[PDB]
């Protein structure tokens, strides 16, 4: 709401706020932590840059490579041009001479891990001076084998108030990294993966047998189905011959195992609950069929989510008994 940078983003030509930041922007002015699940394009920038210049916080914000770190260090000059803050890059292959002189009195730093961790080492930067901490991209960092560096980041940071995590995705390696280093986080979303879907609402007549008829109607292989419980899984796999389970009480190797057959189409469909098929690595399907439809929205994205092969749209059915609030909130 500072004058100063409500002006600057309307020069920017502001018109509207993305959905990541509509979430965002209000929750971190209000210091809570945050973990976004967003992908490029979707406004995170901005998200977390308006929060730490409007709270004027030394604030670091770790990018996981050089080209990363140069837009968000500009987009935040950009946002901030009149906010009189100096913003330093910290990547690899800067001359040491500029890179020492860039950090001097910086007011927010946006740098790769290992360099930052690299000057922390030698001295040069104070971790324990910033109030908020960003981390942007926390699953290419993981997958570029940044992890540690990530932990050690997160535990020397000691004055953090506030700290923000955005991926795309939350593979169970950051999972344990946000339990054991961000305290009482609020989760935010965005909406978008609805777009890149078809969805289909089937009334049914009642929980069971009107749902297992609905099923046997399916034409398409390779489909997930999801159920609201591990007796319905057990059940309805034994009703039908061409589908294969996955349980929360099957240890990993079985599931995995199960998942294999139905990648080599042993199966035309591969049955499950949300929490059997956690943190799993299933094939990208066409098409999902919610046999139970889920408790939330959030659920029903993630669910989806196991749509678009090959970057197609996809397309989910759910058999709704009850659930209207899922058809109306979806539309």
């Amino acid at each position: 709401m500072n004058e100063k940078i409500e002006q600057a983003i309307r020069e920017m030509g502001f018109k509207n706020f993305t959905e990541v930041q509509s979430k965002t922007i209000p929750l971190m002015l209000q210091g809570k932590n945050v973990v976004v699940r967003a992908k490029t394009g979707s406004g995170k920038t901005a998200a977390y840059a308006i929060p730490i210049l409007e709270l004027g916080m030394k604030s670091l914000v770790v990018t996981p490579t050089r080209e990363l770190t140069r837009q968000v260090a500009s987009h935040i000059r950009d946002i901030g041009r009149y906010m009189d803050t100096k913003v330093a890059e910290v990547y690899g292959g800067m001359p040491y001479k500029a890179q020492i002189n860039r950090v001097r009195n910086a007011d927010i730093v946006v740098a790769t891990p290992g360099r930052l961790l690299d000057l922390w080492s030698k001295g040069v930067i104070d971790l324990s001076s910033f109030e908020i901490v960003i981390i942007d991209e926390a699953d290419l960092m993981f997958e570029m084998g940044f992890i540690d560096d990530i932990k050690i980041i997160l535990a020397q940071t000691s004055n953090r108030k506030i700290t923000g995590l955005f991926s795309a995705t939350i593979p169970e390696e950051i999972r344990k990294v946000v339990k054991d280093f961000i305290t009482n986080y609020e989760e935010i979303e965005a909406c978008i993966g609805l777009a890149n879907v078809e969805h289909k609402f089937v009334h049914v007549k009642d929980d069971w047998r009107s749902k297992v008829q609905a099923l046997r109607e399916n034409k398409d292989k390779g489909v997930i189905v999801f159920v609201r419980t591990r007796n319905r899984v057990a059940k309805l796999v034994r009703l039908f011959d061409n589908a294969i389970e996955l349980r929360g009480d099957l240890p990993q190797s079985v599931r995995n195992r199960n998942i294999d057959a139905f990648r080599e189409g042993e199966y035309d469909m591969l049955i499950t609950t949300d929490v059997a098929s956690r943190g799993l690595d299933i094939p990208l399907v066409e098409k999902v069929i919610n046999f139970d439809a889920p408790q939330d929205l959030r659920t029903y994205i993630h669910r989806i989510g196991r749509t678009g092969r090959m970057g197609r749209k996809g397309e989910a059915i759910t058999f709704i008994l009850n659930e209207y609030w899922l058809e109306k909130e979806v539309k």
